[PDB]
């Protein structure tokens, strides 16, 4: 590891332990820094191209130019550091307090400081400010988005009155404490979002005229580079269209819509637009409609003006572009979905260039001025290779690292016959190929990710390898980084094609000598403890022993915007969700099951696996259970040994 | 079993499937009554000195005279049926519907019906009218009480808005919905109960002044004969305390205070006041003031003429008196703590007459007239034996009934060296001394139960049994039955001497050469689930697996009306507490330990387990555990079946 390794103006940097390294050699120590601060450490990069960071300390936050080696700003937010936004102006920072969004003005060292400004008041448990809404769907990962000269702020707000909550429960008081958790499940009326936009100069707020209907997904908040018009790819509750729409940030109105996308299964737009380098009329945009993630140039008026990448492969990461805005840079599975390299190509179109030729993982990092890369590279024969490149050519290795469980690798034919499905599989602690080993199956299967790549690599498969235990894993159809095709035959269906899959990775097992096939495993969390769940049941002849963590079981109590985009809504597709609904077979379990949540939850409600074992009573049937009081979907931290040692012991205990 | 054996004014009366017979023979079918309806079935008994009984139908209740063959009344209670208490006059029943208390009427056949009056309108979730107070302490199980004549309905408001709640939350619905459970934890603010009295001929109601502090237990409401007094015995928040007072019926006025008991360690009334046959200036009071439960007769002025009954052994159900007055019928332990017999003594006192020498456990239904008892009797040896008498003499019997597990039973030292123990266990099916047999410790060990005594038999130690594993149960000391001193040990110190107790049980089980001393286990529910625990978490090397279903592991987290009087508030004696909140000592778990418990239980709230794990998963300890969605504190009804299959595998999986 080079800790905290990234671009700063144009030199790069990483810490050790006392020093701040920078090379295009100086060195920047936590003694020099301390001298320069009021009353290596820990801090966030703002602004890579300036090197300015913001440093977390007790009573506030100072803002730092690691370039000028100089304190910008101090900001006082209260205490509140999760939902810190700050302006790319660099002396204002946003965040929401007590239900409220603020805005907060950095003060030059010794000039005093001032109040902070109240952008909303009316701020409820059921009215939520400047936060994620929409479950997080959609790429929305925060609700406050500057404009690009700061002069304004946007922000999301979620009227959720309408919704019917959950209760989430703290155990630790006295007397146990619930709190209301607004989670909209399949089928019911959704919150309604609407977009605000307060003008810094004039301390008025405009909201975006959205319009009907209200439940309408308002995602991929982009403000254009002269901050007069602000873009929205608003996406209906089917979730087959997405029209990327300008209104006007001054007045909120309509100004047109410039294009729409629609698809027989889904549309998820996922990306902001990003406007070319100087220019307020192009921009690009990712989107899968063609079947693949795509690169696409438009100008503002909605006219496309070329399919920028194309090919049977995804973009993976858009990098940016080089300074005149003639070159795109970016992360692809163009060599194989298996791998991940960075690839430059002409605006125009054409050949890509890749620029980590080396077979295995690349993470890459395009400098400020776009004319050099850092890299960091893993293959199974290479821990960790980091790079740095400047654009053609010379290549400049800044570090190479180089009994524990065999990983085997390789693929199978999917149940179609046709497609080609990859596995690994992590065989047991000194294994003897004379001898029988049982073997776990360890499912997700889910969309949105991909679990065999080609890495180096949390090390549950290689703890159970070390008590005598295979542990296989094949990325199932439904999976991600394969195109859309490969991704969408889930739909309406979910649990059915995925399960086909896994029993090819069955039949592949089955196929090995050395497989004790009467002592057949699984397990999986989220997804995965949906997948194994739907696997004991349907399978319970081949699944002896699985352990599911954060499982859903019924997908009527997912959430809406994860769960119709996939099933469509349970009104239109009952025998879809009839035939996933894991509690009309909790009769069919006929082998050792533990499932396990976290009580406080807010992705998969801990009423599925209650409900679970509620229906196993009624069946009579025999599952175990686990929950951790203090934990949401994860067990995360220290506790993760616990979780370990408790799945471990299941599978030790009973397969 | 002879379905509904019970008093109908001079003949005793049971059911034949289709006939309910009659004796002194007459009969009388299903279809006769069937004809007399106005559009053999289950019935309550409401007077049975007059033989009146309420049906209930399909559209409302039908009372009827059993005696004369005649309709009464029909009563119409909007399908109210839990809270029902009919008037002793028969004509009227008070109930609960939807937070308020009402009264209403009984319409003659054909003869139209009247609206019920609300007695109450401002009933709601935090002001509880006409039920149940105190958390069902000191003998309370309701919260309506007729005065004798039927004039007058007493009737309990609770005011509990300083009470913080906990959550019980429903998963069945769709999104799942918590609704709050006024449990009120120790050390914490109690409710307040007053106690109202509405007259029916004026339909004015008056408060009873009980004054200060707000929180005093208001128990054993008892009217006097003649309608003017209603006697309170109110209880201090320390239980030490209890005051027998009478009010004014008409103004709600303090009258006097009849008496006080005082104890050392806490008194407990559970029986109302009961007057003498024709008097309204004398009563018996139950009274465990001496060390053992005795009948106390008292005048209304507060003056003790006697003390009734004496000795070291308890009244055990107070069963009335003759005609005149002059003889007190009631169940007592004087022959053996293992077995009730019901007696005959003289008010004056002295010698007690056992009516049903038979060793073994007699319950005995003396007649309206007092002339006669039915004696249902089982004792190991004998099933089931019933008897009528025409007291002295003339017994006549009714019925006698005549591989599986033995049962042995006897006595072993408490950890004193002096105290007398009595122990049942149940050997393995198919028992074999030359083998070595598992055993499990089934416990209990809380106050007013006691587990041991000489009856024929809810059969787990069977079930275990025949799955090979010996089940042994001693009563320690803490339990019942054997007075005061026996039970009061445990005073502040919740577990200690019980647990010293439990391990005299394990001494003796292991010099038997056919246990087998390192596969002991422990199972218990309730104060039984804090035993299994404790047992586990002190003596780990003993005891290697168990399994506590509903158990106490926080005494603090104990509802305040039980758990002070045995520990004593938590800010009295954290000394104790601490030394049986199970949460501290979590990391002593190295066994096989599943906890149990329904997540709606309004007993022992699901926190206590819940806490348990969060405490096991910081201390790096690995419980087991399963939830009940549906059940409350016990797993009632055909579910049982799957609670006894997940404790007994559980047992057979790692003992």
């Amino acid at each position: 590891y080079v800790v905290g390794l990234q671009w700063m103006g144009d030199n790069y940097v990483f810490i050790e332990g006392d020093d701040l390294v920078f090379n295009k050699t100086t060195r920047f120590s936590a003694a020099d820094l301390n001298a320069l601060m009021p009353e290596f450490p820990s801090f966030r990069t703002l602004d890579a191209g300036r090197g300015l960071v913001v440093l977390f300390t007790q009573g506030g936050l100072v803002g730092f130019d690691m370039l000028a080696r100089k304190v910008t700003y101090l900001f006082d937010t209260n205490e509140e550091t999760a939902s810190l936004d700050f302006s790319p102006v660099g002396d204002r920072v946003a965040y929401v307090r007590n239900h409220n969004l603020y805005i907060a003005r950095g003060g030059k060292l010794g000039e005093g400081m001032s109040r902070a400004i109240a952008v909303t008041i009316d701020g409820t448990e059921t009215l939520v400010y400047g936060q994620a809404v929409h479950q997080r769907e959609f790429g929305i990962e925060k609700g406050t988005f500057w404009s690009p000269k700061g002069s304004c702020l946007a922000f999301y707000r979620m009227d959720q009155s309408m919704v019917k909550p959950t209760p989430i429960v703290d155990y630790h008081p006295l007397e146990a404490e619930s709190k209301p958790l607004y989670y909209p499940m399949a089928g019911t009326p959704s919150h309604h979002v609407t977009v605000g936009i307060y003008h810094l100069a004039t301390g008025k707020t405009v909201y975006l005229q959205t319009g009907e209907p209200k439940e309408k997904f308002l995602t991929n908040l982009s403000w254009s580079p002269d901050e007069n018009i602000l873009y929205v790819a608003e996406v209906n509750r089917a979730q087959n269209e997405c029209k990327v729409n300008a209104y006007d940030a001054e007045t909120g109105r309509f100004v047109r819509t410039l294009f729409v996308e629609t698809d027989k299964h889904y549309v998820e737009p996922l990306h902001p637009l990003t406007f070319l380098p100087g220019s307020n009329n192009q921009f690009i945009w990712q989107s899968r409609r063609d079947g693949w993630n795509h690169l696409y140039l438009y100008d503002t008026t909605g006219r496309l003006i070329r399919q920028v990448t194309k090919g049977e492969w995804e973009v993976t990461n858009f990098a940016g572009f080089d300074p005149k805005g003639t070159r795109l840079y970016f992360e692809s599975t163009e060599a194989s979905p298996l791998e991940r390299h960075f690839y430059c190509i002409d605006i125009k179109g054409g050949k890509t260039k890749d620029l980590t030729p080396e077979s295995g993982m690349h993470r890459t990092q395009l400098s400020p001025d776009g004319s050099a890369i850092i890299d960091i590279f893993q293959s199974p024969t290479v821990p960790r290779k980091v790079t740095v490149t400047n654009i053609g050519k010379g290549s400049h290795t800044l570090l190479e690292a180089k009994a524990m469980p065999e990983i085997r690798t390789g693929t199978i034919m999917a149940a179609d016959g046709q497609t080609p499905l990859y596995y690994k599989l992590t065989m047991p602690l000194h294994f003897d190929p004379a001898k029988k080993y049982p073997v776990i199956v360890y499912v997700y299967g889910g969309p949105h990710a991909q679990l065999v790549t080609k890495t180096w690599r949390g090390g549950w498969d290689i703890y159970m390898a070390q008590k005598g235990y295979a542990v296989f894993t094949v990325d199932s159809r439904g999976s991600a980084n394969r195109g859309a095709a490969f991704e969408q035959v889930i739909h309406r269906r979910l649990g059915q094609t995925e399960m086909a899959d896994q029993m090819c990775g069955v039949d592949f097992l089955k196929s090995q000598s050395w497989v004790d096939a009467d002592r057949i495993g699984v397990h999986g969390w989220s997804y995965g403890g949906f997948m194994t769940t739907n696997l004991m049941l349907t399978h319970g002849d081949v699944f002896k022993v699985g352990v599911a963590g954060g499982p859903v079981i019924d997908w009527n109590r997912y959430a809406i915007m994860y769960g119709e985009r996939y099933f469509d809504a349970p009104q239109e597709n009952p025998e879809g969700y009839d035939a996933a609904n894991l509690l009309k077979r909790a009769g069919d379990l006929k082998g050792r099951l533990m499932l396990i949540h976290g009580a406080i939850d807010p992705v998969v409600v801990w009423q599925h696996s209650l409900l679970f074992l509620d229906a196993c009573v009624k069946a009579r049937t025999y599952p175990d259970y686990y929950v951790y009081p203090s934990h949401e979907h994860n067990v995360m931290g220290p506790d993760r040994v616990h979780l370990y040692e408790t799945i471990t012991r299941y599978f030790t205990d009973h397969l």
